[PDB]
């Protein structure tokens, strides 16, 4: 109990002070338990999804139903603001493994809608968390307009529990192979964009996979699978929404998390 209230009580003072509502879910998977901060309220994804987005993709390699080499041919029309790799191979094509890596690592916007559009869309995606028995977890609209996170929508949203639980089925449980798995964790390590959040925050020492997520009203995210030295690895989501203080702070707030989980 004095885990859980310690880390309900820093997240409380945190969330005072930055306008908004801080959901935080942290999974230790040595005892299966889960502790946290607003871990059954709704939040909205933002970039967050691409876990799942990617997790769907290697699930239908797992059956034959997807090829990480085939290629995706697609035209300047398919891209939206924030395409840093996609935006450089309009002539000439990404295979779904590029797709998924820039989606994954670069956070990138047309790489994601064009994993989206193999296989069913938002829909399509809502259906695999499903599958993962999550019955919270709902992607509606694609890149960039999931990003509004108007106040109180259910729209494109998730819940610290319901993510955490995504995140460990698919990196350390068995919804994926484990060659699968395996690369999903490689590509969350590979992540380029997550470094002023909860990297900043966990001792130096833990290696980190993560996925951030960023988008209106004040809505910053972070989700990821921390190893600590000699103990078992935890799953962590901070998902920040109607933050009113200034972005560079949001950030600050998932370190302190982060270093919070840690201590
Ligand atoms: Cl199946
Ligand atoms: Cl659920």
């Amino acid at each position: 109990s004095n885990a859980a209230d310690a880390l309900a009580d820093m997240c409380a003072r945190l969330e005072a002070g930055s306008g908004g509502r801080l959901g935080v879910g942290v999974l230790d998977t040595a005892s299966g338990r889960m502790i946290g901060h607003r871990l059954d309220d709704r939040f909205p994804m933002c970039s967050t999804f691409k876990v799942l987005a990617a997790g769907l993709v290697l699930a239908r390699v797992d059956r034959k139903q997807e090829n990480l080499d085939r290629r995706v041919s697609y035209a300047k029309s398919d891209l939206v603001t924030y395409s840093p790799a996609t935006e450089k191979h309009v002539e000439d094509g990404m295979t779904i493994a590029e797709l998924c890596e820039a989606a994954i690592t670069l956070s990138d916007n047309t790489a994601a809608n064009l994993l989206l559009a193999s296989f069913g869309g938002p829909a399509g995606l809502t259906a695999f968390a499903r599958s993962l028995g999550d019955e919270t977890t709902r992607l509606d609209r694609i890149e960039t307009e999931l990003n509004e996170a108007l106040a109180g929508d259910p729209r494109d949203t998730t819940s610290p529990r319901a993510m955490a639980q995504d995140l460990r089925a698919l990196t350390l449980g068995d919804a994926l192979s484990p060659a699968s798995r395996a690369q999903l964790i490689t590509w969350l390590k590979a992540n380029t964009t997550g470094g002023t959040r909860l990297r900043a925050g966990v001792p130096p020492g833990w290696t980190v996979g993560d996925k951030t997520g960023t988008g209106g009203r004040g809505t910053a995210n972070d989700i990821a699978v921390l190893w600590p030295l000699q103990r078992a690895p935890l799953i962590v989501t901070v998902y920040l929404t109607g933050a009113t203080v200034v972005r560079d702070q949001q950030n600050k707030i998932i370190a302190d998390v982060g270093a919070a989980v840690a201590g």
